């Protein structure tokens, strides 16, 4: 099941602006984005604020902690800049932003890059430099799609952007997918063989279509860190509906409808996989006031 554990908001805020959240290198310890623009680090179990930071002059809409726990990426809605990259030893600092990109990703196996998205184009960054190294885009292979979002594979060699697989090294494209709906660009699956683009699931060898899985149609998506198990919600203010599913990583098959009956802002699972943190808005409410509720996986 999906047992409730735990409940919180932004402490003595009269309207709680929780928009996002990552579990931290500490193992209770979840960081949130607000809609002002703020860093908050909870005790997930306490409910009890321990730090807060400035990031932004806007609402946070995502934010991603690195591995070793030395660096944060956070993406607003209006600000310049848009994207930023923060060091988190010693001092909580901005060490690099990225001026246009509505949204970042760290490169997955060693985390010395950093992928942008603006609309249909990919930039990707040095870490240690905040050099923009490439910026992918082929007037010839885009599928334009109105919520493109570039990310590394695995072991960091290629690059999905608007459903176009990129050589890193050599910065050509190498296969466009095919185009089957309007809105969701895809992500690998972290096995490093099959890419998951909305309801189409590719081989990354072949390019053959290995499945089509019409659940994940609209969704956005994040694995557990054991690849286990992928958690999906229907994009619809929210940026999600009221429900996530949860489906096998080996088969892609369902598990788990959850409708919480409530719009969702963001969803994290713990480095053990133990827990699900979800941010949901105390249907369609014009009255902003969040919560941070904890689950039992
Ligand atoms: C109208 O909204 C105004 C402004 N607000 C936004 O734009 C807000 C954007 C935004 N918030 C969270 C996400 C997001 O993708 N979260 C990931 C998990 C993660 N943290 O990676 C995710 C995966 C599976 C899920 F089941 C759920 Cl619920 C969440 C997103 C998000 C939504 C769409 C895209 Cl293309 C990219 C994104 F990062």
């Amino acid at each position: 099941a999906f047992r409730p554990i735990s409940v919180f908001r932004e402490a003595n805020e009269d309207e709680s602006g929780f928009t996002c959240c990552a579990f931290s290198a500490r193992e209770r310890f979840l960081m949130l984005g607000t809609c002002t623009g703020q860093l908050k680090l909870y005790n997930v179990f306490s409910g009890q604020e321990e730090a807060s930071y400035n990031c932004h002059n806007s609402a946070i809409t995502h934010l991603e902690p690195s591995r070793d726990g030395s660096l944060l990426l956070t993406s607003a809605t209006w600000s310049q800049p848009l994207s930023a990259l923060w060091g988190m030893k010693s001092v909580f600092d901005m060490k690099h932003s990225f001026t246009e990109d509505h949204y970042v990703e760290f490169s997955k196996h060693s985390q010395d890059r950093v992928i942008g998205t603006k609309g249909d184009i990919a930039h990707i960054y040095d870490i240690q430099t905040g050099n923009k190294l490439l910026t992918l885009f082929n007037p010839d292979l885009a599928n334009n799609y109105k919520r493109n979002c570039a990310t590394f594979n695995p072991t960091d060699d290629l690059v999905l952007n608007d459903g176009v697989l990129w050589d890193v090294r050599s910065a050509q494209a190498i296969h466009k997918f095919d185009k089957f709906n309007m809105n969701i660009s895809g992500v690998f699956h972290p096995n490093g063989l099959e890419v998951i683009i909305n309801t189409e699931i590719w081989d990354l060898r072949t390019f053959h279509l290995l499945h089509t899985v019409p659940a994940l149609d609209q969704c956005r998506v994040v694995f557990n860190h054991t690849g286990t198990v992928m958690y999906g919600a229907m994009l619809q203010k929210s940026p999600f509906g009221s429900s996530f599913r949860t489906f096998n990583a080996t088969d892609y098959k369902p598990i788990a409808t959850i409708d919480v009956k409530r719009n969702i802002f963001d969803l994290c699972t713990d480095t053990k996989d133990c827990y699900l943190a979800v941010i949901e808005n105390q249907m369609d409410a014009l009255n902003m006031d969040t919560v941070c509720r904890l689950y039992e996986v």
